[PDB]
């Protein structure tokens, strides 16, 4: 999978990965 933010406020920080 991808790391680029999927529940963030914008979508830069990647706070998780699944999406
Ligand atoms: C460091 C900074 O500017 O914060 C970035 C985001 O606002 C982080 O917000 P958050 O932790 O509530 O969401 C998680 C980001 N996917």
């Amino acid at each position: 999978c991808r790391q680029x933010c999927s529940f963030g406020p914008f979508x830069f920080v990647c706070d998780g990965n699944x999406k």
